[PDB]
């Protein structure tokens, strides 16, 4: 018996540019693993063949989906389908999200814009439509997978993607207080500078900012959201786990 | 000599409702009162009536502007004409904002996205164009008026306020960090619950409000509940050179209400 | 394989004054169930003897070991005893620690000085003679046990415990700092308010009604239950674990969404 | 009318070894300068004496007491003594504190101990005495000179000093929160690295690399701050803190 058996997780942002552990490949193959079965979501459908075939040739169960999830029609349908097909939404990871680099002098407008629909819009959509699933079905679990970006300054301006995870986190808190009363748990995840292949489009730079003397990749982020996704995790709701090795503790 | 003699200050959401301390009525004559030139801005220009009252019956200078900050061209056009009025621009205080009612369910999404504009994407137009003029005229101080709504759930669902507010704390930081060798200092004041206009207003035209007004109250530990003057001194310490060595970071004036969880 | 398989765990506050999940016991029962041996540390053997039932009934392995943790010389010779038997430790569970009632003026300044050194010099000590054995052997992790009352009001006055816990808190995280080079992790779990032993012993025997509190309590907490010591070990038990071998400097909060909200 | 006029402002590790702005010397001269009369208490009466000679040049007014503030006896004394001179305590600065080097493995057990002692029982102690002086008149306010290394690891092992700080900072809130409804006010100043007095004796280059900002405070920054906070214009501010440190705690690149 997993930890997540039986359970079924919709998990954003699932696909990945390139080989490696990013965090939607890795929280899918891990989720699998511990037993749910995983609706992964990309707006990329290819960029997912590589996640499905990790899970399936484990042995777990992942069915992919096409979605932009800044669209709140097609997130509507997502969910709908999710429901017609799994009966259940107990976890919803929203994971979907991507830095754009400037402060707000340099920062485009239209490039702001689209970094608070992607990093934040997206999540509040996933929550406007799987909340009322959720509820009604006797409770579930949010886990947003946020950013040490939100909660410190870490080597480079992007104000959209800081602010917009900052955004991330407290409507994580307030989302957990709103439903809690329904069974409903929220959590956010807070990774800090990891190897993932995103970050590949130095590594000493930023290793120079991490205490832990490795850096972490997509599985640290994934095992933190195991936990807080699992039933062992059933009185743990409103708060974040800091995945960052050290980073966030230090300003020398 | 005041606490801010011979400075320029830009305050948003300058004008209210109706009478009574609102918080940028509120810093528009604290700051006046310590010798502070302000450009107090609004999307209603009658609004600012009261508040320019209030600073001439003080003895103090202000200039209205009509402004809808939300939108780019207009915030460059306000910046560019008070650069050219006044020479400089010494203080920014981000001021202008709005809760509306509802969690992810209940809330419209092009309410989230009028929310999202209005609370946030506001302090980042004018970021965008203040900064250039405190960069090249040797530094400044941005105050960002945020709210306890951004750090913790308080009483209401309001998630595009909460939201917003959180990530308006967090560009302050950053913001800070990536321009404090320019000497521009940022800092957020994140006030509580308040007797503001818009609050009171909003409570008063609607459940039970005697319960209501009575819950809020018993999240305060202090004896009363503050109001824009309350925001308006913390504004005015950490706009002013007193805090000259603080910034990418906040201070909350909410009665200590954030403190407890009882 | 179970999720600490393998290690050495040693465990403070290991027993409890009744039957029930207190945080230490629940604990060691978790991490002996993922396949650590478990070094159970309390002041008595009869607190520990239904520690020592729970373990064993699950199939794990645990030795109990008394020791009054605010004596330095007592928990040197049980980190030199544990190293001599097990060859290692690899985890350190700092959970002893009390409450103690009053504010400023109501708490005594006898018992001041006592809830420092039981909630703060305890994990200081453990930290002290096990970080070389960690250095050392390669590394190892820390889970220091604190509280919400270390970072909220939560309702009553207990300013020793609410110091003595932000102090736990902050050590954990400029240890983890200091010592993230050597391979060692150290982060705190900050539970709120739970059903332990000794919470509830104290509840029951104490003052206005119980049933009274106990609602009071409840309403401070926005999911419909209140957890025990179980949830405190379940993230004890991943914070000790490799899978949050990233994952050091910080805190996890089990408290039902209670420090979240100050409506 | 300054900013504190008329109140009575009792301020402890008042005295200064060395020129420049400790936060001590600056908390007196700077209240005194705002109208408070300064209660300014050390350990060590000959350091105060600078304080009072500035205070008093600028026409201010400031008692010097000697007192060793980890002894409750001599609190009790002090606190009775000021209440018999001045009738109030509006104002308490609780600003002793100083750091010793070291993690848990090096610090000794007995420099813990004296760190503890030092950095947060004199607080507590402090708070024991004047809360109740305060509840009976009506109100008051309550400054903690806290620490960065309260809240972060800024650089340096010095664990007991770390770990009091914290303990400091969570104390002055949950007193605020107890003694809000009697009209008492309890913040606390988390102050960076400085350039004080104490700094430069018991490097800089390191220490600025840290800062954001192209300076380095000194004690007149704490003061500034502990100013607000105790002042009626901070009349709905409780249970939290000002952190004056440059931008140092926002960033960790
Ligand atoms: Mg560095
Ligand atoms: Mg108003
Ligand atoms: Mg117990
Ligand atoms: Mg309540």
């Amino acid at each position: 018996a997993g930890r997540l058996q039986g359970k079924v997780a919709l998990v954003t942002g699932a696909g990945c540019i390139g080989p490696g552990w990013g965090n939607g490949r890795a929280i899918a193959v891990r989720f699998a693993e511990e037993g749910a079965h995983v609706i992964a979501v990309d707006r990329d459908l290819a960029s997912m063949d590589a996640t499905l075939e990790l899970v399936r040739a484990a042995g777990g169960s992942v069915t992919p989906c096409l979605c932009d999830v800044t669209d709140s029609a097609s997130v509507e349908r997502l969910v709908a389908d999710s429901v017609a097909r799994c009966g259940r939404v107990d976890i919803l990871v929203n994971n979907v999200g991507a830095p754009s680099p400037g402060g707000p002098v340099a920062l485009d407008e239209a490039q702001w814009a689209m970094q608070l629909e992607l990093n934040l819009t997206t999540a509040f959509l996933m929550c406007k439509y799987v909340l009322p699933v959720m509820e009604q079905q006797g409770g579930g679990a949010i886990v947003n997978i946020a950013s040490t970006s939100g909660i410190r300054w870490t080597g480079a301006a992007q104000v959209g993607y800081a602010a917009a995870k900052a955004g991330m986190i407290q409507m994580g808190r307030v989302v957990a207080v709103e439903y809690a009363a329904k069974n409903v748990r929220v959590n956010s995840v807070v990774p800090g500078l990891l190897h993932t292949p995103m970050v590949d489009t130095l590594l000493r730079k930023r290793q120079a900012r991490i205490p832990m003397p490795f850096m972490g990749d997509g599985r640290d982020t994934a095992n933190a959201a195991l936990f807080l996704a699992s039933d062992e995790a059933r009185f743990v709701t409103g708060t974040e786990i800091v995945v960052d090795g050290g980073m966030s503790a230090r300003c020398d």
